[PDB]
């Protein structure tokens, strides 16, 4: 179903490959950020949509809500939801895998000029987290598993997660900006972004925003 079966190894080569077709291709780098919110958008979609049915699933974290945190310290934005989350499994199959349908459609689509502006539905989506970022850390909390963290820039690694903070359920990206991209923590920036390409997501997009006072 996916490239190189499920299994990734000695292919950090390959993800050199698509960040630069992805960091050619898309000049409009802002995307990413569209792309972060659609994807929490689904995952808000199916913890509410199971929790028709058994209303306990929704005890772990009971809002449901997209919250983009920039670290102006630390060079990173974090994006957080609360959606149905990501067990150890799951973090492998999504994250830093490549789909045969998805890229040969994508590279075919290249080829012959066609609109490629929706990434998601490539398969591909995952690289463009590259265009703005060195390096990405997920953190995710499924009901049905403990909490996991995801990260490369690139060699893979789930790690169970046994410092950061509890998240009720859900995921948190944290993308480690490049220092030509840290246009995207600032408030003005993301809001307009944001406005762009959510205006029909069901769910409130919050901003935490750190500022001195005069
Ligand atoms: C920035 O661009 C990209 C980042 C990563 C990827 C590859 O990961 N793909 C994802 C698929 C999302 C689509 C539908 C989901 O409801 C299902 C729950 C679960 C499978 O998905 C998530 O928890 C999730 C999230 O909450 C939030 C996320 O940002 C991602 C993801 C994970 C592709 C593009």
């Amino acid at each position: 179903l996916y490239f190189q079966g499920e299994t990734h190894e000695f292919t950090a080569e390959i993800s050199q490959l698509m960040s630069l077709i992805i960091n050619t291709v898309y000049s409009n780098k802002e995307i990413f950020l569209r792309e972060l919110i659609s994807n929490a958008s689904d995952a808000l979609d199916k913890i509410r949509y199971q929790a028709l049915s058994d209303p306990s699933q929704l005890e772990s974290e009971p809002e449901l809500f997209i919250r983009i945190i920039p670290q102006k310290d630390q060079k990173v934005l974090e994006i957080r939801d609360s959606g149905i989350g990501m067990t150890k499994a799951d973090l492998v199959n999504n994250l830093g895998t490549i789909a045969k349908s998805g890229t040969k459609s994508f590279m075919e689509a290249l080829s012959a000029g066609a609109d490629v502006s929706m990434i998601g539905q490539f398969g591909v989506g995952f690289y463009s987290l590259f265009l703005v970022a060195d390096h990405v850390q997920v953190i995710s909390k499924h009901n049905d598993d403990e909490q996991y963290v995801w990260e490369s820039n690139g060699k893979f690694t789930v790690t169970l997660d046994e410092t950061n903070e509890r998240l009720g359920r859900g995921t948190m990206l944290r993308l480690f900006l490049k220092e030509d991209q840290l246009e995207y923590l600032e408030e003005k920036r993301i809001k307009e972004v944001v406005k762009k390409h959510s205006e029909f997501v069901a769910y409130p997009i919050q901003l935490v925003v750190t500022k001195e006072v005069e």
